[PDB]
């Protein structure tokens, strides 16, 4: 299973899931085509697990830090930037597969909501504190950063015509982030 | 010509591209099937034409605006947010359309990168005046602010899950522009 996963992952980086074969992943994984359909009834359910286990990754992550106000926000961001960064060709081909696949719709937007609640809640606590002023309600802000966040990183990762260079992408989220957060 | 795009636009609110065929097209608009294919290669390319109508509309009235800070950012953003939210099936469709077709991928990021330059032109001017502090690249801040507002108003117009209320989105919007451009 483990090595199904990580030809997946492989032959993802040089082309589209459309462009994979059983054949090719059974094949890297030293099994045979009928032995891949025992661990897996499709290449898309393939990807749907490796787009489980990077998002869950990142979660993971960021239970580590719930458990400086710029910095708090930039290790935050960076934990997003730096795990889907470490899997750009699953991250790419996974938010291809948002449209065509309810599963991985499903996967992804039911983290953007973990996600998006766990943000209101740290500028709740913010503005509980008095660090944070009470301006827009939270979840509606944390909604739009965390929309502007995927749609920012990915096109970054995926070198779209515009993005944001690689290099420059968490400094720029992490600015609109705090200004926005503490502005006001 | 004008019989097609109307009948193209009217299904689209109904069903997807995929779901409509050249015969509905041909129906709706009260011509015969090759008749249509003398106007337009195929369903796909009236889609384009629809696409294109669109975004050359918001774009020439963002043009008449060229021609109070918050509220000036709040008009220019309520360009794009009035003039797709009257077309949703359209964007929709053509937001769907950039993953299977290049010339819909090619149209939007020219519309895109026309709209970061002259965002980014408006924050150097006023940086220029010594109305906004220089912080930010402001090119690079001007990509992240269009991206989060393509991916924040379609996201909205589609009723997605996650998503900033449609009669939330333009205020969500202002305030992340207006914080993180004078504000750090
Ligand atoms: O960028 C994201 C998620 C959206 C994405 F596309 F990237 F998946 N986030 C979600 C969680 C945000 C967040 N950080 C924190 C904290 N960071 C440090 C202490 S608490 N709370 O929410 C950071 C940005
Ligand atoms: O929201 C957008 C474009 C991104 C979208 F997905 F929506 F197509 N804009 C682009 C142009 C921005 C802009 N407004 C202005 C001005 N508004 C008023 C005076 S000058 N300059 O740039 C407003 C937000």
């Amino acid at each position: 299973e483990l090595a199904i996963l990580a030809t997946a992952e492989n032959l993802l980086e040089d082309r589209p899931l459309a462009d994979i074969s059983v054949d090719d992943l059974a094949k890297g994984a030293g099994i045979s085509r009928p032995t891949f359909y025992f661990y897996f009834p499709s290449k898309e359910a393939v990807l749907l697990t490796l787009l489980d286990r990077v998002v869950n990754q990142a979660d993971m992550a960021l239970q580590t830090l719930a458990e400086d106000r710029e910095n708090m926000w930039r290790t935050g961001i960076n934990v997003f930037f730096e795990t889907f960064g470490s899997h750009k060709a699953v991250t790419r081909a996974g938010q291809a597969a948002r449209a065509t696949s309810v599963e991985v719709a499903e996967l992804w937007s039911t983290f953007m909501q973990k996600w998006i609640a766990y943000t209101a809640a740290v500028i709740d606590a913010e503005r509980d504190r008095g660090a944070a002023p009470r301006t827009l309600p939270a979840h509606e802000l944390a909604t739009a950063l965390n929309l502007m966040n995927e749609r920012t990183l990915f096109a970054s990762f995926a070198g779209e015509q515009p993005s944001v260079p690689e290099a420059r992408v968490l400094d720029t989220l992490v600015h609109i982030w705090v200004t926005s957060i503490y502005g006001e």
